[PDB]
C-alpha cells in the first residue's frame, strides 16, 4: 500500500501537573476528543494517536524519547490546553529527533461570554500558554510547524491534511536508496554534487551498480513473464504502427518489457526505490530504458536521467508525499518566445512520466543513436494543464539549495504530431523572462521535478525541515 | 571617435561534440547570424565579432584567455545553443578577466508543432543549455548580467545595448588617471576615501603633482594662443557687461583660459583625464578656474571639485559610458520646501558641466573672496528638463559603497542674473523627505553625479562587476 | 627532457624613473647577473628569464598580462632591488593568475664602510622597498611566496629550487584529467568529494568512461605487443615460484602485462593522465589489475584506488612535483603496538608503486578472494626507510582541505612469506596515539600519498596557491 498508513502521529496534551486529579482528566477528555475526533472527520493521511498527557518535565522528556524509537511515528503533534510550563519542554525538545507541530487552539471555538469565570481560566487557557511553548520551540530553533485556529475550520484541518504527508516523507527520505547503473554523464556539471552530504543532510543514499551487473538480471527473465506483462501492454495502452505484433519494430517493444521486469527485479531484491540511466554506458543493453522507466515511474519509484542521482532520489521524494494526488519530473527542452504565448517545452528523451497524461499512445519510429541503441518504444502523449510548481536541488559549495518556481502549466497548441514523445508544456508564473532571471541567477538546473499536486509552501516546510535553503519565486 | 570604436566584443556558440560534423557546424551557421544580424540595425554603439565553436574545455581556456591578453577585446557575450556540458567551461570562467553575459536566447522563437521531431529538438534546445552554463556561474559567484529573450527582439536588443555600455566603462575606469594640484579641503570628510583602496577596487590611479607644477604650465601658453585660441571660444559664446571686447575686465578673462589650455597640456601630458582643484590651495597663480574646467568638462575630462577625487571619477566614469547621451556633476546647493511642490537645486562655485546646456551666456560679476584670488570668468547657462539620475560615493570603513538617486529636473522659476553661475532644480521620486531621509542616515553627500543617460538597471551592472555594494535609492 | 624542463620562470626588478637612467641600468647589471648566477650554477630544476624592468603602471601591468597568456611561463619570482612604489604594482598584481615570489635578498652580503656614499644607498636598498612591495601583496591578499636572504646562499638558492618545482603544479593541475572506470565503491565516504567543486580548486577533471570501453582496448592487444613487454620485465624482476612458460598458468601474468598495455593505451589515446578502478566493477577484464597498475605508477601516472579520484588526481599532482625524485601513494594496512616499537605498516591490496623500493621480487600465490576473478599478478618489495610527509585530501561540507602527519619510513621487522604483498612500514613523527588521534580529529582517511621527496614547506605553499587549508601533525 501507500506507506503513509503504517505511519502514526502521536498527539500530546500539555499542562502544569499541580492541578489536582480533578482538572487533569477534565482536560484529556477534550483532548481524547481532539485526537479520535480528528481522525474521524479530518480526512487526514495518518490517523492521529493519543499517548501521554504532558505535565511533569520528565514525562514529556519520555514521550519524546519514545517518539523517536517508534519508527511508526510520522512526527509529533503538540498542543497545550492550559498554561504549560515551557521550561518543562526543554530536555524533551532538546532531544526530539522528529517533526513538531504546535497547534494553537482551544477545546472550543468562541469565547463563552456567559459562563466565562475563573473556572474557564485555569482550565482552558491556551492563547497565553502556547506562546510560552512557541518560545521554547523558537529559542531552541527546533524546526517545527505551527498551525493556529479551532480544529474545525476549512483551512485548519486541510493544512493539517497536507502536512501528515511531508512529516512522513522526512522520516521516509532517510530510506531512499538510489542505485546507480553508471556514473554521471561526462563533461556535465549541474547533475552532480556531494553524496556524503546528501546523506548527512537529506538522509538519502546513492549506491552504484555496474551496468553489466544488470544485464544479467534483465535477460534472465521468462520470455512469457514478458508476455505476462504484454497482456497489460497491449491492453492498458493503445499500441500503434511498429508497436503491436507482426509489424515493423516487432521485438522492440518486447525489449522494453524486458528492461522493466529486470530493473524492478533488481531494485527490489537489494533495497532500491530509485535508479539512474546513462546513455554513455548501456554496455549489454538493447535499447535506452524509456518505456521501462515510464512504468517504473508509475509504480512509486524514483528515477533520474544522466547519472542524475538528484532527480532520482528527489522524484522519489515528492512522489512519496504524493500519495494523495498526481506529480511528475521534467527537463526543460525548448521554449517559445511569443508575445502572449510565452512557453517552455518540458520533456525528456524517452522517459516522461505517465502521471499527468490524457490518452496513452505506445509508439516507435526513432533511430535513437542517442546512446547508440535500438529504436526504442515509449509512451507518447500530452499531459495535464492545471496547478503547478517546478523544483530542482543544487549543490552550491556550502550544501544544497532547493531553487523553486511557481507556475501554471498549460496544454500545447497541438496534439503529438511530428513528436515522437510526450509533453507537459508551461509558461512560468512570474513570467518567462522573470522566471529565468531569478532562476538563471541562482542555482537552477534542467532536470527538474514539476508537480501539479503539492503546494507552493507545503514544500517550504519539508525543505525547512530536511534543513536546507529554498529560493522560492512567485 | 568615442572609445567604443576601438573596443571589440567577441562571441562564442555553446555546443557539444556528440551531434555530428554537420550538426555541430549547424551552429557555425546559426549563431553566425545572431552575430552578423546584430551590428547593422542591431541597436548598438559597440561592434560585435565572432570566434571559435565552444565544445571542449581546452577551447574555452583558449577563448576566455585569448581575450584576457589582447587588450583590444572589451567583453564577452555567451549563449549556449545546445546543452553544453558546463564543467568543460570551468577554468575559463575562473581565468576570466572580462565582463561576461549569459545571453540566454534561441534561434527561432516559435514552436513548430506540425514539424518538431528529435532532429529539431536536438538543435535549438537552449532551454536547458544556457542553464547548465548558468549554474556554473551562479556557483562560481561570477559578476555577470542576464539578458532573456529572442535576439530578434528590439527590446532585449536594448538590454544588450544598455550592457555593452557598462562593460565599456568598467574596462575603462581602470586607466582613468588623476593629477591633483590641491589636497582635500580643510577637515572635509566625504571628499576623502581610501587611496590604495579605490585603485585596487576601481582602477583609478590618483597622483598629486604640485599646485606650483601647474602654475609653471599655465604661464607657458603662447600669448598668440592667448589670442588665437580666444576667437575659437568667442565664436560659440555670448558674453556679458564686464568680460566684453575691451571692457575693463578683459585681461583676467583672457588669463582665465590661459588656464584651460595649459591644463589640457598638463592633463594630456601626464595623461590625466581626471583632475582635481582646491581653492584652499591656489597660492601661486591668479584667478580661480571655472569655465576652463567647463571647457574641459563638456569636452571629455573627469573633474573632482573641492579636491574630491572620487566624484572626479564618478563624473568621469558615468560619462565614459555615455558615447551618445548627456551626463554631468552636481554639488547640490539648496533645497526648496513647499508642502506639495518640493525640490532640490544644485550648482557649484563655477563648474557646472556644460554638457546639459541649451545656452551659455559668459556672465561675469565675478566676486571671489573664496581662495583669495581675482575675479574669474565663467559661464552661466541652462540645464536639460525631463529626467535623469543622481549618484554619489563614500568610504564607509568596510569599503566603498554606491547610492544612486532616481529623480527629475527641469527649468527655473523667475530670472536668475543674481546667480552668476549655472542652475538645475530637481525633485525626488518617492517624496523629497524619504529620498533625503534614506540618503541621509546611510552615507554619502552633496557631490553627486547627475547622468541623463543611464538607469537603475544600467547602474546595477557597473558596481555588480566592480563588486562594490550598491544602496539603490529611487 | 621533462615537461618541467619545457617550462620557465620569469624574474623582474623594480624602481621608478626618478632615479637617474644610468643608475636605472645599474640594477640591470646587478639583477641580470643574479638571474645568470641562479641559472649558471643553481641546480635549479627549471630556467630563469629577466623580463621587464619595473617602473610605470603599464610597464608592470602589461608584464603580468603575458605571464598569464604565456602558458610556457610557470611563475614570476619578483625582487625590488630598490624602492619601487606599490601603487605602480596594484592592477598588475590583481590581474595575475599564476605563482608569485617576492625575493627578499641583498646583492652583496656585507655593508661597505669604506666605499658608501649616498650612491650605495639610493641604489641597493631592498631593505626598505622589498618591504613596500609586500604590503601591496599582503593588503591584496596574494597567495604569494617569500624567501629572505643572500641570493647566493645555497639555502636561499634552495628555497627557490623547491619552489620552482612547486609553481609547476598550480600550473599543471589545471590539466590533470582523471579517467574513472566505475564510480566509487559502494558505501565508502572519505574518497568522495565533489567533481565539480575541485575542478575550481585543485583543478583536476574526473570524466568516467565505462569499464567496457577499456575492456575493448584491453582485449584488442597483440601477444606480440604483450610478449615484447612480457620479456623486458624478465629483465628487472626475479619472477618467483609461480612463473615459467608452461609452469602452472602464466596467462595470468601476460594478462596483467597486456593490462598495463591496455589501460596505458586508453588513457594516452583519450588524454587522461591518471585513473581509478572499482573491483566491485570487473566485468570483461580478467583479474583485478595489479602488476599493471604497479607498472603504470612506475611509468608516471595517477592511480587512485577503490574509485578514489582524490588520490588519483593528487598522486599525479605531487608525483609530478617530485620528478628527479621519489614519491608514491599509500593506504594504512595495520599497526604494531609495542610499547616503544609502535608503528604503522601500510601497503595496499596490490597497488604499490615500486619507486620507494630496494628489492623487486615479482610474485603471485594471489588467491585474491576480492573481485572473485583469477589469481592476480603483482610486484612484491620492501620500501625505503627515511623522512617524508603524509598528505591526504578530503572534502568537508564547506570544501576540501589537506591533512598531513609527517613521518619516518622504515625497514620490516622480519620477512613476510605468506603475505604476498609489497609493504612499507612507518610511524608518524609524533606517535601512533599522539598523531593518529589528531588526524582522526581533523578527518582524512587511509588512502594517502607518502612522499619521501616533498617537504612540508613545499606543500605548505602548494596548498597556499589553491587556498585549501592544510593540517600539520608530526
Amino acid at each position: 500500500m501507500r506507506k503513509m498508513q503504517d505511519y502514526k502521529f502521536w498527539f500530546v496534551v500539555g499542562s502544569q501537573p499541580l492541578y489536582g486529579p480533578e482538572a487533569l482528566a477534565e482536560v484529556e477528555k477534550d483532548a481524547r476528543k481532539l485526537v479520535d475526533g480528528l481522525n474521524k472527520g479530518g480526512k487526514l493521511d495518518y490517523p492521529v494517536e493519543f499517548k501521554l498527557v504532558a505535565t511533569t518535565a520528565d514525562s514529556i522528556t519520555k514521550f519524546m524519547k519514545e517518539a523517536n524509537y517508534n519508527d511508526d511515528v510520522a512526527g509529533v503533534i503538540t498542543w497545550m490546553h492550559t498554561f504549560s510550563p515551557a521550561k518543562n519542554w526543554i530536555r524533551g525538545t532538546e532531544l526530539l529527533q522528529k517533526p513538531l507541530l504546535h497547534l494553537a487552539t482551544q477545546f472550543l471555538n468562541n469565547i463563552p461570554f456567559d459562563s466565562i469565570d475563573m473556572d474557564y481560566m485555569n482550565l482552558h487557557q491556551s492563547a497565553h500558554g502556547d506562546r510560552e511553548y512557541a518560545y521554547i520551540n523558537s529559542r531552541l530553533n527546533v524546526p517545527a510547524a505551527s498551525v493556529y485556529g479551532w480544529w474545525g475550520d476549512a483551512d485548519v484541518q486541510e493544512q493539517i491534511a497536507d502536512w501528515q504527508h511531508v512529516a512522513v516523507a522526512y522520516n521516509e527520505s532517510f530510506h531512499i536508496k538510489i542505485a546507480r547503473f553508471g556514473d554521471t554523464m561526462r563533461d556535465v556539471a549541474v547533475t552532480e554534487g556531494d553524496k556524503v552530504a546528501a546523506q548527512i543532510k537529506l538522509g538519502w543514499t546513492v549506491d552504484y551498480y555496474p551496468t553489466n551487473e544488470l544485464v544479467a538480471v534483465v535477460n534472465g527473465i521468462a520470455e512469457d513473464e514478458i508476455d505476462a506483462a504484454y497482456k497489460d501492454l497491449e491492453a492498458n495502452y493503445d499500441l500503434v504502427e511498429g508497436d503491436n505484433d507482426h509489424e515493423k519494430y516487432v521485438h522492440n517493444v518486447r525489449y522494453q518489457l524486458r528492461e522493466y521486469l529486470g530493473i524492478k527485479k533488481f531494485l527490489d531484491d537489494n533495497g532500491y526505490d530509485a535508479f539512474t540511466d546513462n546513455f554513455q554506458d548501456l554496455e549489454g543493453l538493447e535499447q535506452l530504458p524509456g518505456l521501462a522507466v515510464q512504468l517504473l515511474m508509475i509504480d512509486g519509484y524514483g528515477f533520474g536521467p544522466e547519472g542524475d542521482f538528484k532527480m532520482a532520489g528527489l522524484t522519489r521524494l515528492l512522489k512519496i508525499a504524493a500519495d494523495n494526488k498526481q506529480t511528475a519530473l521534467m527537463e526543460d527542452y525548448t521554449l517559445d518566445l511569443r508575445h502572449g504565448h510565452e512557453a517552455i517545452m518540458g520533456s525528456h528523451m524517452l522517459e516522461v512520466d505517465p502521471t499527468l497524461a490524457s490518452d496513452k499512445p505506445r509508439v516507435e519510429v526513432h533511430p535513437l543513436g542517442i546512446g547508440g541503441k535500438d529504436d526504442p518504444a515509449r509512451l507518447v502523449f500530452t499531459g495535464a494543464e492545471g496547478k503547478g510548481y517546478d523544483i530542482t536541488l543544487s549543490y552550491f559549495d556550502d550544501g544544497y539549495k532547493f531553487i523553486g518556481y511557481p507556475v501554471d502549466c498549460k496544454t500545447p497548441e497541438a496534439e503529438m504530431p511530428k513528436l515522437p514523445v510526450a509533453k507537459q508544456m508551461w509558461t512560468p508564473e512570474i513570467g518567462l523572462a522573470e522566471g529565468a532571471k531569478q532562476w538563471m541567477k541562482y542555482g537552477g538546473g534542467h532536470h527538474t521535478v514539476l508537480t501539479l499536486a503539492l503546494s507552493e509552501e507545503q514544500l517550504e516546510q519539508l525543505a525547512r525541515l530536511f534543513k536546507v535553503d529554498f529560493i522560492n519565486i512567485k
